């Protein structure tokens, strides 16, 4: 019972069908948008419709008396002509049958030099502005004179926006533990922290076992452990924005006496739910709709240059430690990890929904 | 020479004399409705007449869905107290008219929208709605212990307009940044847009200040200047309007590696609009004195909601670039300012009345 | 139980009573100095008595024999007549009605008062490494006798003169500045990786005596380690009347016992109390008195007051927090410079607030060390 | 004859010796730093002295109740031993033999290079309408010395130290080729009429001091009358450390008397001199030097050098012509439209080209 996405031009003239809202970059290839456009043969008499696929990386909201700043850099820019017709898969042959004779296929491919859906709209304590990577869908129709003109009417086009989601490669070679250690000399005598996670690469809504190793060989005493999961964000087109939230946190019981030591491991789990506050992170879509995650981390191919991904997202697990005097003090550490959706996966009956996203209670 | 307005019921027992046809709202305060009812002391004997002020939103052509934003009625025969006038325009109606003349002052509060109505066009999903001030003199009158009445030939209503008029502040120059970088260009294109002020008068012309920054290898083969109009409905119906009450397009290209500053005026008139349907008005189509609607002003910790319909307006600057559309983009090349479009400020021995009817001119 | 301070002059004709040693500036008004003057009336027959309060800059050893040794600014000279009393004669102030009664009808009131462009009590003997020479403003209040002579020439004996150093002393204003902060960075040569130092102090005025809680966060993202974390009370010490002198001495230092191991951030708050009694050598520091006197501390922060040119301050006196941080494998490899910051704030003392007083007397000299 | 330049530390122990303040950098090479130290042997028995020579770029300034924001990176770092004298500097300049004879035997030659990946002295200070912070790339030759437990103790003592801060000026190659002409043109199309605006150059490297003559050529074939025709020189600044800031100001400008009428062409050469003196407001701009020195220039052109990232020149300084043209508005407006081009170009200092007689100078700059 496969779920088709539908949306229909103000005039009519042009409806675009669609086999998934979200389409999956998976590292070694991205899977292509697959579907077919539903024209009015009367409507389009004598007229060119064409679906374009558009990756643009968009910066600036609307400010009451302050001055309006917008920038937009296209990432990626493809169209093709569906009418008048000009390989196909098995869901444009099905649904060219279900739909009549006036249905006509598209397909247009994702390059490997893409980010990924990625936005971010900033809390009251954020200096920088809304920002974010679409990628639009637009089937449009042009008149004869129209290309003449350079005009694209409005009421003859449809556009979607489709997410971009970053899942893992599919073969992956076995996964070494993330870890590191830090030696705090204190006085001449070492307090060392080993922190460790089970793999490097974590899955959304996957619990990350975070095991923590204090040796403490000082006359101190550690009188408090905070393990944190922490986004960090750079915008690097535009302006150089620097977020940094906390998306999942643990504050452990234990105190390490001096010349002492204590193993532990928490569990946390990164997720947007956990999250009041869904502004100042990286989301994959608007903090409205439901089906939003936190952004996966970028994966930044060997010679591009970051600065065409538009928002960097990364993850990190940081381990607070509390240290005694005679105030006390902090030290603190990060672990790096990639966070991610699973790998993906090794007649017919269609039911129809319209595009639109659906928002939470 | 003060032209005063009068309507008289059908059975000529209550007639009402209004100053105006339309009452000023300067954001600090609002005119107040001083008006009088002369009543045919024979026909009222025995009877109480009461003036009412009532704001209603109404949306549909039966009868559809109403929401009343405020209602007050003050009672003007037989006398309340004093009974003398409060205003000078009474004072000197009462002298002109007779004995048989008694005033009324109904007020307007602070959290009311203004006189905005909308009939929609064929291609609008949507129906007619607008918000209604109405003044209503009637008489009622007992025959039996058991219910009082009202007939509609004992009273006498008039559609007023509340007009808004601008305050005596004024928000910061409007100004807006746009660059892009199309699909494979190193090269940015800037669009700088400003307005001389903030907020402009119906039939003030704007000066639109633009400046195309063009450090790319495509040309800017067009560059057109809108006045948009952007109304939401806000009670009933979440309906959505957007429509050019003002155009003008550049005679100039910007080439290759080429910076051009240029200043367009408009003027936003329902005059230029031969299709009268599908925009927000202060008044029906088929009367004169109706305009654009002035800008929605909302007071602070208002809920929006209670103005019923929402009307802003924005400049829109459009470049049209050579050798993207259909090569390297599906989309427009645009940026909105946003201005509040309102009527001027206000202007802060016995006078001479001619007396007409209150029904509005036509075209 | 009110303690007076009296001298008395050589010849025994003019005894001073003052309330304090100290008069208070807290920058919106100065304490004035209200006194009185108790003459022997057979010794200032048919002689004038007067009280001037002088404020002066000087430069150099004082002047000995008939040698100007000194260079001598006067900041603010200011002169009333105490005997023969003029007009009601009647005391302005509490202190100097309690006097009267207490010392008999010989006490004569005198008020001089303090304008608002003048510095407080600065002064600052060099030590052997510095150049320059000592220099200070001194504050003197001197009750001295006039009598006429046969030919028309006025007379001021030393003998019918005495002379008190008093001290300004800036105290608190109502006002306090921003929470002061610093945030510094730096890149070492062949480094793609920042080490971050932010420092902050809770307040912007602190007391002398009140500890200073510096919060120093390291943030090392290099692959050096941070091996030493070195916090100082520095006094930075201008002199802007005759000798361009720069001071800048340690009066507070501490050194904490963290390291700052690569890819790792330490956030640590040390107390540092910048005092006298912790230098040793009390030389090549801006004093508010003597060395040899108990009861001087270090100079406050100078305040200038808008509009007015600081020369006229005649000594400039600021305090600085510095953090230092000594980095493994730079000095000598990759930097022949130090890595700290400074962070500013002002030293000074707190905020001020039917039967007669009981009044304990004694001598003006102050107090020595042991 | 020649002058060399002298700075003695606070403890007498170290003085510093310089043939020049300004050092040249001629895209092929760069000058090294060729001086000597003369220590008082009394003062650094059992002490090791050092001259090192650092680049670096900083931004940020004192701010009174404002957060002190500074940043620091090292662009290059290098350090040679003086005293003990074990040979470090290698062979020895003229220059050095001139000074050690004429200073006694206390004198100890050093010879510090730089390499080619360095920007030249750039520094800039805002004004009041600009939003980011003062920020520079300084040259500090400093001579010091050490204790042998100071090493053990990471201790530099400031007494025993002595810091110049020279500059390195940006010179033209000596040997070029022959210079196009730097020029273009524009065609403004008006209601499907061209405006020709063709911008001339007499070459593309002009020298500090040296006029630029702007050749115009306005072909106007439109209905609209060129009321006015201003050239500037403007200043770029792009600072690539720490903060994108970004400034553009006028150095130098002509705006001449003549309108280019319907139908009608004009040629026209304006001569424009970029000179800091211009300038009353010396903040905003790319000097080489501080406000308050007389010796101190506008910025030399930035020279990048093949496959280095531009980052690591910290402060990006270019020139460019901007011509704006005022076109009248057609049938009895109350505005006009102007358009505007840039050419651009670059500026630097000219190409470069027996006992001495010495006259010793304080190292410190002269003020204005
Ligand atoms: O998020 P969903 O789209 O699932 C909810 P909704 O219908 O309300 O979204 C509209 C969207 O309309 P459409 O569904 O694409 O026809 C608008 O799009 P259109 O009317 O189709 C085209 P437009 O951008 O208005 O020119 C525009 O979309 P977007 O720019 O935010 O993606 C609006 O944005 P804005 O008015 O807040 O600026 C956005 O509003 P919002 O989601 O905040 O309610
Ligand atoms: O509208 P106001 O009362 O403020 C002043 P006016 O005298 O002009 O109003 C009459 C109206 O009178 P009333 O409501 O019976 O007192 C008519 O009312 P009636 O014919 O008696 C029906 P109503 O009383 O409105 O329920 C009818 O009202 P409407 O058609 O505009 O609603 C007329 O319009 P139309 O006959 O030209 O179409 C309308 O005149 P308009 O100014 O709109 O031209
Ligand atoms: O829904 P609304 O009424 O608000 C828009 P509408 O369909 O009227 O507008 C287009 C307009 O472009 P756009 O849709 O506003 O972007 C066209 O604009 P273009 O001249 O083609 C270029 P634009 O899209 O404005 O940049 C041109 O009208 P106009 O804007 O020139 O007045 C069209 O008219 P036509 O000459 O193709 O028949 C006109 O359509 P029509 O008047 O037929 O309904
Ligand atoms: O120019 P500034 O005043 O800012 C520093 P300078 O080189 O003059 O001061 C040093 C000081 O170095 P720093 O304060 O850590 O930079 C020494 O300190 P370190 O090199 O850190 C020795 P430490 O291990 O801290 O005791 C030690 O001063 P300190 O120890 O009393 O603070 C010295 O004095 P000494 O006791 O060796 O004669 C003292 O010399 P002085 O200025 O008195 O001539
Ligand atoms: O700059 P020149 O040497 O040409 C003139 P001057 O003798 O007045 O130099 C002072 C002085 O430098 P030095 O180390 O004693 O030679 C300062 O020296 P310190 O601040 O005491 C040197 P330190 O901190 O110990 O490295 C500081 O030197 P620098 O800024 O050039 O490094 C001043 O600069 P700034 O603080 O105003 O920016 C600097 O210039 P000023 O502005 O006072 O005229």
């Amino acid at each position: 019972n496969h779920v088709i996405f539908k949306k229909i031009s103000r005039d009519k003239s042009v409806t675009i069908y669609l086999g998934k809202r979200d389409y999956i970059d998976h590292v070694e290839r991205v899977e292509p948008v697959d579907g077919v456009v539903l024209v009015d043969p009367e409507l389009v008499k004598g007229k060119r419709v064409y679906v374009s696929l558009t990756c643009a990386f968009r910066y600036g909201q609307e400010d009451i008396d302050v001055m309006g700043l917008s920038f937009r850099r296209d990432l990626y820019f493809s169209q093709v002509q569906v009418f008048p017709p000009v390989a196909t898969t098995r869901l444009q042959e099905s649904l060219i049958k279900k739909l009549g004779a006036n249905t006509y296929p598209f397909l247009l491919t994702f390059p490997d030099y893409l980010p990924c859906s990625v936005m971010l709209q900033p809390a009251p304590q954020d200096v920088g502005k809304s920002c974010g990577v679409d990628f639009e869908i637009k089937a449009f129709a042009t008149h004869s004179t129209d290309v003449e003109e350079d005009k694209i009417p409005k009421k003859s086009s449809v556009r979607l926006l489709i997410r971009k989601v970053q899942h893992a490669p599919r073969d992956m070679g076995p996964q070494p533990r993330a870890e590191a250690s830090w030696q705090f000399f204190m006085s001449d005598k070492p307090l060392r922290l080993a922190v460790s996670l089970s793999k490097e690469i974590y899955y959304h809504g996957e619990p990350i076992p975070v095991t923590v190793a204090v040796t403490n060989s000082t006359e101190k005493t550690v009188k408090k452990i905070k393990v944190l999961v922490e986004q960090v964000t750079n915008v690097v087109l535009y302006s150089s924005d620097y977020y940094i939230k906390t998306v999942a946190a643990e504050e452990a019981q234990e105190k390490v006496p001096p010349n002492s030591s204590l193993t532990k491991t928490l569990t946390l789990v990164p997720l947007l739910a956990n999250n009041r506050e869904r502004r100042g992170i990286a989301l994959d879509g608007k903090i409205k709709h439901e089906d939003t995650n936190l952004a996966s981390s970028t994966i930044i191919k060997e010679g591009i240059d970051k600065t065409v991904m538009g928002i960097l997202v990364s993850y990190q697990i940081k381990v607070k430690l509390t240290v005694s005097g005679l105030t006390s003090s902090e030290v603190a550490t990060e672990v790096p990890f990639r966070l991610m959706h699973p790998q993906p996966e090794d007649d017919e009956n269609f039911v129809f929904e319209e595009f639109a996203r659906q928002n939470l209670k």
